[PDB]
């Protein structure tokens, strides 16, 4: 029924205490409306725990990004929307790590460079409201680290516990994710087996199947010449987590730095991204790369604030900039910000997020997405870019392993009545497994010279 | 003083196949020593939930450790394990388990140049959370302290009762534990040289540095004439004696015939007390995929010896079965040749492994156990010699270490002494070789090896 855990270390560098402390005092939208004291006392668990990541881990990645930053890497980010207690299992877990593997393959071939691959895995555990009461007039579900899905006022009440049993999934989770990664899953020609099974029973396959048979050509013929690293990432979203995972060590230049040891890059939301908030100064103080959510209503004017805050040293790949401004927006709306942006010098990621910015309520009663519009704004994305001469940088989207029934369309021509098949997620609709490897080849194709 | 964390009740996976389930029931109707007392209800409870996590292993890890441990088995590898005697979940931080890998890996690498053939390296590490006790109850009156997968170490009733909660609380400790290994193996650690860079310090700042120097100038002169020509695995065990933890681990994969694994770690062993022939923890190690050990002490017969090897290797495979011999220094050159001929003849291939702790261990006038590192190099030395006079392998050693400047062993370079215990004795249980210790028996094992 419930683990005990008794409560009864080395001080920050002076200036780093000062500004952490400095951040923290800043408001701070989307917070936890739990007791100080409870959450202090949690917070003091996290502190002693071994991290889910290491700083030398973040140093690497820092390294990857810059070179997807200036123009010779791609960047690959998904996984479930809300990730669930209830299904951090080992089948679960595997089908998305696998599902990131066979985009990545197919996305490498397309563009020609490397694929870096973050996973929105072991953490992602919060999201943001906009209204606290819901449609059931209960509190609203803020995430599995905040209070429970299920629909009563008990179990929506904000439970500082779950801080912890979030760590303890978290762990788990990359513990897995690791194991998975230096396994036979790694094998680059079992990854695309893989897909070209889903080539052979996909309704939709003689559209993907010259790709896929271009691909294997690829991999025979490197085998006949004689011839894996998932990153963790969430949404920072609640501060006593991150606070309480931070831990000191020596940075890209040899000074002791704060990293995050709860992932290895975070992102900061439309709605928690202040300029002058507690998000965005946290992300100041912290050495992980950092992503910025950027919507249709950002100027290029704030978007360079942005760039100059969290990007000081003009370090390539320290910041990426997320771009959903929905399908029938981007084209109009991102050229500004990326010409402003470029300008200054700085080496930033454009990253498209084709999901956000495209969510439509079914009649049915289902929040949906439709796969014309996600495809159209990556493609929109891609021909911003074309024309600016800049570097489409990645994707940033919603996956699962799982056969679910959550977006419209694809190959399986998923209509409002089969919604109800099995919506199984906590929170957005999400790609299932066949959808997203469509996005992949398509995305694929719009990397082709 | 302590925070209620809820174990989040979620849905079951499905149920492991009917006729592997038959045969785990049949094997754990057999009597089980050292169990822990709580209520079966809740002990069922804890399975359920456990039986539905993320497993701190994979198998296709389990069956490359089964691989180079064959080749250890036929002479081919060297097989190193150690960590803490008792894990605890205070101790269970980053500086603790990255001083615990660094050490394993500072002692694998000057074992490797000694040997002259790959080391593999398996840690007591990420679920030795459980002990037996012959004591009913200890010096204080209390029940005795069982580890942290079964009670408290505290000295107090409530603390002392067995709590089935701390099932749980041993998987969420062992997965954030491997967690950070699997981290830390990939990391800079890695580097050969950034490991022996930590030796050439131990050698420099060390009072016996003068004994190891001119073996640890020699290791580096290699390293460097490797790098002149143009040129990551730790494993996870512990003793497996609480088999309500140990079963709701078990996971399915596939011979090619579908087969249980212990997924709770790489390799498991059965202790001195657990290890009646028709007990359940020898028909759990039977139906088990993992390589296992087998404890054996001075009251062994070669006899008993051979029905280990019948019972736990039927299909001599090399390698899957490790004989851990603990004998006293004393005892070690009398007792174990017998032994290993009486195995050596019946055509299976054991790993043959010394536990030169064990055996040696005995109390101060101070009141603290304590072993004398003179007796366990002894025993290593004993064991190097019987191995020898029979033209068989010595394949491993199992030793019982810290990467903290600890005050638990006598002897070593620092000579520490019985008025010394007191400084830091931090164990939970048994006596471990401090940061130096350990070092420098590695450094006296590598001797032994040399040709
Ligand atoms: C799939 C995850 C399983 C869910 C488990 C839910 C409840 C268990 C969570 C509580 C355990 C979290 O880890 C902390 C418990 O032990 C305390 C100390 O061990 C950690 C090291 O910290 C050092 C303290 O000094
Ligand atoms: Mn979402
Ligand atoms: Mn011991």
């Amino acid at each position: 029924w419930t683990v005990d855990i008794p409560i009864d270390l080395p001080p920050l560098p002076t200036d780093l205490r000062t500004r952490l402390d400095a951040a923290l005092a800043k408001p701070a939208a989307q917070q936890p409306t739990w007791p100080a004291d409870q959450a202090l006392a949690m917070r003091t668990v996290l502190e002693s725990v071994p991290p889910v990541t290491v700083p030398s881990e973040i140093v690497r990645l820092q390294e990857q990004l810059a070179q997807v930053a200036k123009g010779e890497a791609f960047l690959l980010q998904g996984g479930d929307c809300a990730e669930t207690f209830m299904d951090n299992t080992e089948p679960h877990i595997r089908g998305n790590v696998r599902a990131l593997l066979q985009m990545a393959v197919v996305l490498t071939y397309g563009a020609s460079m490397p694929v870096v691959k973050v996973a929105r895995i072991a953490g992602q555990y919060a999201k943001p409201r906009s209204a606290d009461i819901d449609a059931l007039g209960l509190r609203s579900y803020r995430g599995d680290m905040i209070n429970g899905f299920a629909p009563d006022a008990a179990a929506r009440e904000h439970d500082p516990s779950r801080l912890v049993r979030a760590y303890a999934n978290a762990s788990a989770a990359m513990n897995l994710v690791r194991a998975l990664t230096s396994s036979g899953l790694a094998s680059l020609h079992l990854v695309h087996d893989w897909n070209r099974e889903f080539v052979r029973t996909s309704p939709a396959g003689a559209r993907y199947e010259a790709l896929a048979t271009e691909i294997d050509r690829g991999l025979r013929f490197m085998s006949a010449c004689g011839v894996a690293e998932i990153y963790a990432s969430h949404e920072a979203l609640v501060l006593d987590y991150e606070r309480a995972m931070l831990r000191l060590s020596d940075g890209d230049d040899g000074e002791p730095q704060l990293f995050d040891l709860s992932a290895h890059t975070v992102w900061i939301g439309e709605r928690t991204r202040q300029i002058d908030g507690a998000h965005i100064a946290f992300a100041q103080v912290i050495a992980n790369p950092v992503g910025v959510k950027l919507g249709p209503n950002m100027t290029p004017e704030l978007a360079v604030e942005y760039v100059e805050r969290l990007d000081p040293h003009n370090k390539p790949g320290r910041l990426t900039l997320v771009s959903r401004m929905g399908n029938h927006k981007v084209r109009d709306l991102l050229p500004p910000i990326v010409e402003k942006v470029q300008a200054t010098g700085h080496q930033v990621i454009w990253q498209c997020d084709p999901m956000h910015g495209n969510t439509h309520e079914s009649s049915t009663g289902f929040k949906t997405r439709h796969f014309d519009r996600i495809v159209d704004e990556v493609q929109g994305f891609f021909e911003v870019h074309r024309a600016l001469g800049t570097h489409p940088g990645g994707i940033h989207v919603e996956i699962t392993g799982e056969n679910v029934t959550e977006c419209l369309g694809g190959a399986q021509d998923i209509s409002e009545t089969d919604l109800a098949g099995r919506y199984e997620t906590a929170c957005d609709p999400r790609l299932n497994t066949q959808q997203s490897l469509e996005l992949a080849f398509l995305v694929a194709e719009m990397l082709r010279d």
